[PDB]
């Protein structure tokens, strides 16, 4: 068992709903029609052997974009470009904030920060 089927990752717990607002009037409606199907947690690999946030972000969205993206079609979740794209965001604002978590135990202290 390794998180779903991962190169070594784990997974948190379940994050709030962020508030999105692409600017839009079908986006605002497409974001509030699935604001509940999104991904409330997100995986990452252990910030201790990144550089910065962005490589963790980048693949922290990429790799729940993969795995909630395959694992979830199931229950006939059908994430095309349209919610592959709005993941990209409401995976983002949820992973900046994941990194505020496990950041603490691991490099909290360990960029110089």
């Amino acid at each position: 068992s390794v998180v779903g089927g991962l190169g070594g990752y784990m997974l948190g717990s379940a994050m709030s709903r962020p508030m999105i607002h692409f600017g839009n009037d079908w986006e605002d409606r497409y974001y509030r029609e699935n604001m509940y199907r999104y991904p409330n947690q997100v995986y990452y690999r252990p910030v201790d052997q990144y550089s910065n946030q962005n490589n963790f972000v980048h693949d922290c969205v990429n790799i729940t974009i993969k795995q909630h993206t395959v694992t979830t079609t199931t229950k006939g979740e059908n994430f095309t470009e349209t919610d592959v794209k709005m993941m990209e965001r409401v995976v983002e604002q949820m992973c900046v904030t994941q990194y505020q978590k496990e950041s603490q135990a691991a490099a909290d202290g360990r960029r110089s920060s």
